[PDB]
RNA sequence: UCCAUAGGUGCAAGAGGCGAACCAGGGGAACUGAAACAUCUAAGUACCCUGAGGAAAAGAAAUCAACCGAGAUUCCCUUA
RNA sequence: AAUGGGUCAGCGACUUAUAUUCAGUGGCAAGCUUAACCGUAUAGGGUAGGCGUAGCGAAAGCGAGUCUUAAUAGGGCGUU
RNA sequence: AACCCACUCCCGUUGAAAAGGUAGGGGAUGACUUGUGGAUCGGAGUGAAAGGCUAAUCAAGCUCGGAGAUAGCUGGUUCUCCUCGAAAGCUAUUUAGGUAGCGCCUCAUGUAUCACUCUGGGGGGUAGAGCACUGUUUCGGCUAGGGGGUCAUCCCGACUUACCAAACCGAUGCAAACUCCGAAUACCCAGAAGUGCCGAGCAUGGGAGACACACGGCGGGUGCUAACGUCCGUCGUGAAA
RNA sequence: UUAAAAACACAGCACUCUGCAAACACGAAAGUGGACGUAUAGGGUGUGACGCCUGCCCGGUGCCGGAAGGUUAAUUGAUGGGGUUAGCGCAAGCGAAGCUCUUGAUCGAAGCCCCGGUAAACGGCGGCCGUAACUAUAACGGUCCUAAGGUAGCGAAAUUC
RNA sequence: UCGCUGUGAAGAUGCAGUGUAUCCGCGGCUAGACGGAAAGACCCCGUGAACCUUUACUGUAGCUUUGCACUGGACUUUGAGCCUGCUUGUGUAGGAUAGGUGGGAGGCUUUGAAGCGUGGACGCCAGUUCGCGUGGAGCCAUCCUUGAAAUACCACCCUGGCAUGCUUGAGGUUCUAACUCUGGUCCGUAAUCCGGAUCGAGGACAGUGUAUGGUGGGCAGUUUGACUGGGGCGGUCUCCUCCUAAAGAGUAACGGAGGAGUACGAAGGUGCGCUCAGACCGGUCGGAAAUCGGUCGCAGAGUAUAAAGGCAAAAGCGCGCUUGACUGCGAGACAGACACGUCGAGCAGGUACGAAAGUAGGUCUUAGUGAUCCGGUGGUUCUGUAUGGAAGGGCCAUCGCUCAACGGAUAAAAGGUACUCCGGGGAUAACAGGCUGAUACCGCCCAAGAGUUCAUAUCGACGGCGGUGUUUGGCACCUCGAUGUCGGCUCAUCACAUCCUGGGGCUGAAGCCGGUCCCAAGGGUAUGGCUGUUCGCCAUUUAAAGUGGUACGCGAGCUGGG
RNA sequence: GCUUGACGAUCAUAGAGCGUUGGAACCACCUGAUCCCUUCCCGAACUCAGAAGUGAAACGACGCAUCGCCGAUGGUAGUGUGGGGUCUCCCCAUGUGAGAGUAGGUCAUCGUCAAGC
């Protein structure tokens, strides 16, 4: 099925977003830009683990 | 069993039993409640047993406080 | 043709204590009221304590404001 | 025979008797019967075993305490008058004969809306109807073709449609889960006259009860368009007249 | 005190435990019974004179034996990770020793897993296709499954719709 | 304190209509007063009770394993540590030797006794240490070159293991002195108890305390859902779509039909661009259907997934860029018992596509879900029990539940009761009564046909219409503070849809016998074998061995076989 | 007012089909692919530079009801309220009133601006 993952901001903040992904069809990591409330810009967010 | 130990008799003093409650200890339930029931509660209650007294118990900080201080134990009213 | 009563006389079922909330009726009034306890013992003392006069926030805290928030924007709660 | 037992019938059943009697019946020197004294008992005793017996009490004796155990369950609840006056529904529940919030009753305070009718706006997809879609039905025609035959062609041209025939044309029915259509009523909204028992509406508090409904009419499902059957909607009555 | 029997007991049979301070039972324990007995004895279990007999299955569950190897308790405390602070540092922050909070290496028996026995231990003991000079049925062949597929005797029976 | 027929919480002495009837005893019989007696024992219910079972849950007595204590000496085997000279150092390569550093450039203890070997050797083996057979004798030439670091040198750590020392894990043997003896003989003592003494035996075992693993219905406290045309068995329990649903919303049934417990980093955003299915004609292998060209076509295609409602600014299809599947909010509404749920303009921050107006807070919409408690992870100008910190707590973000009985009792749970018990219920079953009449039974309508011919002497297919309450059922209105249920005996009473006897019509009625229909209820209407039987089958009779109602008549009349 | 373009109003009485007609301007076809821009290939479509030719096609205007679409009057069905019957269904009084069909209509009607007279 789809497994819960965690997107950690590339800035120094500890802010993160949560989503799910199909780890069988798409094994490679996600590199997406999302708004970071602490620093107040859009920055690269990188996939990590939820556990 | 050699010494002396156990043991055996004779005297003196004391104890033993009863009593409704109160006190200090030893042992210690279940119904019930949780709208079921195991942790929990009822409750260290009911009950059983042992000591003491007119009361008993506890009592004179290896105690609390908070950088200011208080000043043995027991009981009552608050903090609640 | 469901229950109860053979009849009479007597007895027989919403109570009390402590904490509270609302209403009525009184005393004081930005204040009201004492508890244990003293006592000349229903008086008088005793204002420790309780409620009210300010709220918001989980809190530090700030205060007619405060919380959320980057925001004196909006919004929640509160204020003559 | 005595003595110990208890197989059968009848009587008795408010008995002479809370287990007997008259007739018959079994054992009767033995694993026999019996007197006196003694031992084992309450989750314990004893039992040639029936869950039997332990003082007329036994799938756990009696008695006194915990104790006024707990009882969403039955029963009962005592003088008088006046005003108002229900519900048997929704939701949830280890819930279904209990309880909780809401709907319905009553009292108090505050506040300004409410009902009926007329006029004017609005949406709908039901009754009815229809076949334009989806299905389903009958008749006639016209057929593409399967080819029934088939001259019978090594097997091809086809002789020809005496069987079948999609599709198309016309006529003709049906539908809770079909619709090219489409009411009456009922629902919202606004503006107005009068009536309202002097109020109707709304909000906030004090107290509840009730959450087993019944029949009759109308609209339906279920049943057999059977039931004083059962389950819904909407009125009326009973409940409480 | 509604059931006297086909129910219980029984003599006989079998299995199993027990070497004596016996197994076992009643007792918080002392002790007592077993028994002032001693394996021809004592306890438990099933069957139930006598006659003829008592077939197959150790896969499950139990019991007995084995001990190699896997797991496996309290116990032990290697290692790693933090808390405090003498000292250094402008600060930020680093920081020895002590005490302290965690982590858990190593050690560790029976048991269980494993291996083998045992049914008068608790238990279990089948199907489907063809095949004979009329028909019918298969002495005979295949084939699936199992731990193994009910023997001798008896049978509309205290069992048979 | 009458009968009958109706009515009626549905079987009336008491109600309605009607008929009978002076008032009161005694002896008898039991049909009724749903007669008396026992708050139904059968059935269901209660978040009731007892006792029993087990591979239900959780425990526990007993039995057993190991650590520590009581508990000691010696010897031996055996693993680790520590102490010790640290000798022991032999690969391409260096005569020879490669674990390294500091003093050091040569080594003059009998130099380094030199040339081979000699006993003990080891050995990445032909190399090295230790006595040169002779004897106090000059070779290893220090980079002599090579070798990654050169010997000889004096200190500092380590390595293959020897010899011991000091511990300490495990095993075996042995001893006596702890402990044990329900063994002997002496004493207390007049004593099979018990002590003390002494012989004998066992012996640091056994046993007991404490800690811990295994086993353990021997014993204990409990659990084991609800709905339900009675309970049980079966099925269901949360969410979405349609009908039922009566043209606003909502609306039940163990009513009729289907789906869900997901998917997608592009299947999202944006800008630009474009229209399907199908048919026919023509065209190489395919030929009905591949790709192609033309005409018609208007959505009969498509939409990630059920159905319904939608879809041209297409919401369908393709391409380029991209991350708005953004953070803080949020006027106002829809729904609604609550807890939850749904839509959303607009403002502030930063973005993405477009020239721009602009669009973007996921997907055409409606299913794809689980509260609180507890525990974990990332942050935090909060708190932090004398103080400074820390532990812990609070706040924000986020993980772990077929808790599917889906508003989820507990972290943790199955059965039997005919040995049963209590509180209740005709709120709910079995018997009888009531309603109904599908079924049952009895009539009638039509007439294909059978009857040699001939529809109706006698029958009668396919179909239709009634009657009676009379079987099997449906319902659950009465009775659970009790209305005794099959069959037999005794005694009955009524109906007529008549079995015999009586009177008739037709006949496929010669007579004697029959068949069928109409009228008729006065009187009659077997005995046995089997079986508990009603019934049925048999045997033998009779004029005939009728069918039904009466609580399937009759237990305060008998019986007790079922 | 007459003709042509662009944008609207309204969505078939406005559509479809058949036929006649329009080039002075406007529009359309048209020439070429050098330059911007383009084809998952093609200047086919989009785009650019135009002025030789035509009104063939497309578009517009005008006629025709064959089809499509509208559609009365009257009657019928259903239905709110009150009352009846022989009550699974109907009738009466009062108010309301379809769908289908029939007679019959339809080859639209407007607004703003710019160009030719
Ligand atoms: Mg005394
Ligand atoms: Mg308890
Ligand atoms: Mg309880
Ligand atoms: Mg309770
Ligand atoms: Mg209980
Ligand atoms: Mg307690
Ligand atoms: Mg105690
Ligand atoms: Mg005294
Ligand atoms: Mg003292
Ligand atoms: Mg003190
Ligand atoms: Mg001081
Ligand atoms: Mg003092
Ligand atoms: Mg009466
Ligand atoms: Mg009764
Ligand atoms: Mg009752
Ligand atoms: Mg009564
Ligand atoms: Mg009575
Ligand atoms: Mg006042
Ligand atoms: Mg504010
Ligand atoms: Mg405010
Ligand atoms: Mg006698
Ligand atoms: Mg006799
Ligand atoms: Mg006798
Ligand atoms: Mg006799
Ligand atoms: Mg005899
Ligand atoms: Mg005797
Ligand atoms: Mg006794
Ligand atoms: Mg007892
Ligand atoms: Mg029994
Ligand atoms: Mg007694
Ligand atoms: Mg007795
Ligand atoms: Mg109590
Ligand atoms: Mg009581
Ligand atoms: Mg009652
Ligand atoms: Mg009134
Ligand atoms: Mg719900
Ligand atoms: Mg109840
Ligand atoms: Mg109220
Ligand atoms: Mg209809
Ligand atoms: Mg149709
Ligand atoms: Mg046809
Ligand atoms: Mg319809
Ligand atoms: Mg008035
Ligand atoms: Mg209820
Ligand atoms: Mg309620
Ligand atoms: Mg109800
Ligand atoms: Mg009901
Ligand atoms: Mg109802
Ligand atoms: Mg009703
Ligand atoms: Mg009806
Ligand atoms: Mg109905
Ligand atoms: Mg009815
Ligand atoms: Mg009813
Ligand atoms: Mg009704
Ligand atoms: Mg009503
Ligand atoms: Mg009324
Ligand atoms: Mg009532
Ligand atoms: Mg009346
Ligand atoms: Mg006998
Ligand atoms: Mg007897
Ligand atoms: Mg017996
Ligand atoms: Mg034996
Ligand atoms: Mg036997
Ligand atoms: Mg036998
Ligand atoms: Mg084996
Ligand atoms: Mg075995
Ligand atoms: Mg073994
Ligand atoms: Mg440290
Ligand atoms: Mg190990
Ligand atoms: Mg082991
Ligand atoms: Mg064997
Ligand atoms: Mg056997
Ligand atoms: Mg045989
Ligand atoms: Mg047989
Ligand atoms: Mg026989
Ligand atoms: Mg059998
Ligand atoms: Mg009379
Ligand atoms: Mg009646
Ligand atoms: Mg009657
Ligand atoms: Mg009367
Ligand atoms: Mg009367
Ligand atoms: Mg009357
Ligand atoms: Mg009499
Ligand atoms: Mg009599
Ligand atoms: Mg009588
Ligand atoms: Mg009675
Ligand atoms: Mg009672
Ligand atoms: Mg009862
Ligand atoms: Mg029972
Ligand atoms: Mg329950
Ligand atoms: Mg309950
Ligand atoms: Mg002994
Ligand atoms: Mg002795
Ligand atoms: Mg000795
Ligand atoms: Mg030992
Ligand atoms: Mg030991
Ligand atoms: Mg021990
Ligand atoms: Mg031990
Ligand atoms: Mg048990
Ligand atoms: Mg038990
Ligand atoms: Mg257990
Ligand atoms: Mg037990
Ligand atoms: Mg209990
Ligand atoms: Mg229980
Ligand atoms: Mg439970
Ligand atoms: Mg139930
Ligand atoms: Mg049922
Ligand atoms: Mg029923
Ligand atoms: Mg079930
Ligand atoms: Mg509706
Ligand atoms: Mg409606
Ligand atoms: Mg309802
Ligand atoms: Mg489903
Ligand atoms: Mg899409
Ligand atoms: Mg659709
Ligand atoms: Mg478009
Ligand atoms: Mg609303
Ligand atoms: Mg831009
Ligand atoms: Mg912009
Ligand atoms: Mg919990
Ligand atoms: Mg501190
Ligand atoms: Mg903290
Ligand atoms: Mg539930
Ligand atoms: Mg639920
Ligand atoms: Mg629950
Ligand atoms: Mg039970
Ligand atoms: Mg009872
Ligand atoms: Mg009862
Ligand atoms: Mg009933
Ligand atoms: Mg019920
Ligand atoms: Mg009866
Ligand atoms: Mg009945
Ligand atoms: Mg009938
Ligand atoms: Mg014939
Ligand atoms: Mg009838
Ligand atoms: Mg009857
Ligand atoms: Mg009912
Ligand atoms: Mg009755
Ligand atoms: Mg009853
Ligand atoms: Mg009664
Ligand atoms: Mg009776
Ligand atoms: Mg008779
Ligand atoms: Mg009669
Ligand atoms: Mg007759
Ligand atoms: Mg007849
Ligand atoms: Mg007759
Ligand atoms: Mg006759
Ligand atoms: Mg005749
Ligand atoms: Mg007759
Ligand atoms: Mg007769
Ligand atoms: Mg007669
Ligand atoms: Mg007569
Ligand atoms: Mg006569
Ligand atoms: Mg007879
Ligand atoms: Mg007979
Ligand atoms: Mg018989
Ligand atoms: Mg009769
Ligand atoms: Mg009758
Ligand atoms: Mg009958
Ligand atoms: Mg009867
Ligand atoms: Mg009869
Ligand atoms: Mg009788
Ligand atoms: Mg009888
Ligand atoms: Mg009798
Ligand atoms: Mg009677
Ligand atoms: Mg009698
Ligand atoms: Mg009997
Ligand atoms: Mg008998
Ligand atoms: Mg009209
Ligand atoms: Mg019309
Ligand atoms: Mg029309």
């Amino acid at each position: 099925m789809r497994e819960l993952i965690r997107l950690v901001s590339s800035a120094g903040t500890g802010h993160f977003y949560t989503t799910d992904k199909n780890k069988r069809t798409k094994p490679e990591k996600i590199e997406i830009k999302k708004y970071d409330p602490v620093v107040r810009q859009h920055v690269i967010y990188k996939e990590a683990k939820i556990k």
